[PDB]
């Protein structure tokens, strides 16, 4: 009745991604309660909401007496530069120039419409079919997986990734024994035969890690930029929950720039995720590339996220928000949910990733009887929403690999009630399998 | 270096509209002033801001006692559903309802990052590669041109537009003449062998049109529905400028909808383009397409626009507005445009689109002895900027196109001095050209 394109039928094909956003979206949407641990939004964070209201009011307070022309209608009523809000660049310059000594000009910074849509471009821009300098397909490099679940199918053709599994390490937490860190493995990464044939056109990688709340160390990163620098590909990274803001990370870690590096930042985790702005820090050629990009796809990227955020850089503001309301929010969070998961489990073989970061539990039942996309069934079957762990592997095939079928992503960003609710049930269930063959 | 795939390849590479947008771009930036004639801007209305600003107060202003709960706070905190703000679509299919009896239900509209978005979804959706029945090109049939500059550019490999040339008839405006009419040739649409063939995917036009102003007639519109319905694709429906609202039509007109129509709208051009808010009304099979494409390229669309826009909906103010505030602003501005361009020229060959609707005036110099694009360097040279002809006719090889070089589109939203002063420059150049061989 309706024939749509081969583009279309990529975009229309039921995945197990699809089927899940669609699952995740019925219960947002739905009467019978949930206990949504399933999501990637924001808490709910009083103070922080305090200082936006205050922000929002003075943008339409700001006008000449007797006149249309306040901050907010200004705006509102033009289109920004296809490069982005130009106001906000110069305020982004200002503070990175401030703070880590950069050298960074209006040139070096672009806007989107939310990171996903920095990830769209920057992913279709060095990812998918090249000229065999007659085509050759390259890949966007995961160092490490799991990784974040929304890289998967943003390529405009067929899927881009290579990924490099992970090391584990039972570690500690807070003098207490049940955790594990995922580190990169750069016997495996170094000697990938992809990175020899000239198949890879940028490594990538998000810090802290959705889902695991990993931070992959200084050392490990400054690892990861020679090895881009050496074979000519840009290094990626996703700040979404990290460093200068919402900066959720509880371990040592410094931001670094060089032309070589795309630093991809958003303002949806501060709790501006209605807004939809991402900002990307890259050399001049990169940010022209997604300047054109924005004019063809999308006109102008929206700035009315760019217009709460600007006087809140030029007097760091959003750094404070972030050092003094944003990071205790999500580790006294985390910390409760530890605390509750030890009280359901912890006689049982649960693992707990290190949290580190972002607003995720990453939880891990070692010898399971079922996998967890099956525990995700019959969880969501009882009102209790989870993220199963095989669809946080993108670009390496886990039908054969143990590990991807054992584990769940919960969020922390949840009220209290909804997380002491979740995780009785999440021990119920767990503790009624063990407990049986 | 940096090197990019072949998708990033088409971005990077500057093309006739991209060096044109650099110009219209450097302009604004720069300290040199000038008559700004070629934006897309809508013009600053204070009786739409004044209204938008009441509106965004009551947003901010409705939290519960002591609290930071506002809309305004609801709407920023929270990313809304792929397919878009849930309460202001419910309001769109009720305000729909209510004046068209189409018995639209949520199913029926998706929310994008304004219609250019739409469009990039759309065009790519039914155009370009489609499996064959081992492959097979479709192509987006423009039904008559000149069309909107920016549709060009948005498939994501190769060009694939099918485009109707214009028959031209001499009309009269406010009892003058000197102006024009351009019509649909169905001789030759209804014979194009793409269309006889099943190598054309979707019908699509601008309804009142970028960049002529041209409003197709309620006739022609049906005989397009016919021939859409007869070759199983849709008629995609561009009213940016157009009916409910802005509303920016001089001339009879019926909005009309069916299952085999996609309508897009736009928050742009009632005042609010800074917000990057498009909405599509279709059958359910396009919206889902279009709410996953929102989930892979965007998350979710932005809502802010949605957020302002939505109780002006629910009450009709956004008609309102629309009538006695938008649609009488541009016509007084076209009409003072018309009275100034008889002043200057009038005497010479000076030709007049009807200004049957949007935000520009459409003048086309029969016989003149150089090219518009050489007009417009010409022009720019001396501070006032126009957009020349030659980049409105997608898919069109305009190189020997003698039509194609003898317009330029210039935009009535600018305030009154700099038509004045722009016009002036215009009649200057353009009788100094005449007056010599
Ligand atoms: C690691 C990570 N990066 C990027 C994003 C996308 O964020 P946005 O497009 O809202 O800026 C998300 C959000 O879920 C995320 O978890
Ligand atoms: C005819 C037409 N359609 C659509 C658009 C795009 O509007 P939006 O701001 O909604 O992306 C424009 C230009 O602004 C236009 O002139």
């Amino acid at each position: 009745g309706m024939k749509f394109s081969k583009f279309g039928q990529k975009f229309t094909q039921p995945t197990g991604i699809s089927q899940l956003m669609d699952d995740l979206g019925d219960a947002l949407k739905s009467d019978q309660p949930v206990n949504m641990l399933g999501g990637g939004n924001p808490a709910k964070i009083d103070a922080v909401n305090e200082l936006f209201l205050e922000t929002y009011k003075a943008l339409g307070n700001d006008n000449d007496t007797g006149k249309a022309n306040s901050s907010a209608i200004i705006s509102m009523a033009n289109y920004s530069n296809p490069q982005g809000d130009s106001a906000f660049i110069d305020a982004l310059v200002g503070f990175f120039n401030r703070h880590y000594d950069w050298n960074l000009t209006s040139e070096n910074i672009a806007l989107t419409n939310g990171s996903q849509n920095a990830f769209f471009y920057l992913f279709n821009l060095f990812g998918g079919a090249f000229v065999n300098e007659k085509s050759v397909d390259k890949s966007i490099l995961l160092p490490l997986t799991p990784e974040y679940i929304g890289y998967s199918d943003v390529h405009v053709e067929g899927q881009h990734f290579a990924a490099v599994l992970p090391h584990i390490d039972e570690v500690t937490h807070d003098g207490e024994e049940g955790f594990f860190k995922y580190r990169v493995d750069f016997e495996a990464l170094e000697n990938l035969p992809a990175l020899k044939e000239g198949r890879i056109g940028a490594i990538c990688c998000s810090r802290p890690t959705n889902p695991t709340g990993n931070v992959l160390t200084d050392e490990e990163m400054a690892h990861l930029a020679e090895i881009a620098k050496r074979y000519d590909i840009p290094l990626i990274i996703d700040n979404a929950y990290g460093m200068p803001f919402p900066n959720i990370i509880y371990s040592d870690a410094h931001l670094n720039w060089d032309n070589n590096t795309i630093l991809c930042f958003s303002l949806s985790k501060i709790g501006l995720p209605g807004m939809r702005t991402g900002i990307i820090v890259a050399d001049a050629k990169v940010i022209e590339a997604v300047s054109a990009m924005n004019a063809v796809v999308n006109l102008a990227p929206t700035r009315f996220g760019a217009a709460i955020a600007t006087p809140l850089v030029a007097n760091d503001r959003i750094k404070q928000l972030s050092d003094n309301e944003i990071k205790p929010f999500y580790q006294k969070q985390a910390t409760l949910a530890v605390k509750l998961l030890k009280q359901a489990l912890g006689d049982y073989p649960l693992m707990i990733h290190k949290p580190e970061g972002a607003i995720f539990l990453w939880l891990w039942f070692k010898d399971l009887p079922i996998s967890t996309l099956d525990l995700y069934e019959r969880l969501k079957a009882k009102g209790t929403l989870i993220v199963p762990s095989e669809y946080f592997f993108p670009g390496v095939d886990v039908s054969d690999y143990q590990h991807a079928h054992e584990c769940i992503r919960m969020s922390i960003a949840a009220d209290e009630q909804t997380l002491i609710d979740g995780i009785k049930v999440i021990g119920e269930v767990v503790r009624e399998l063990y407990d049986n063959k």
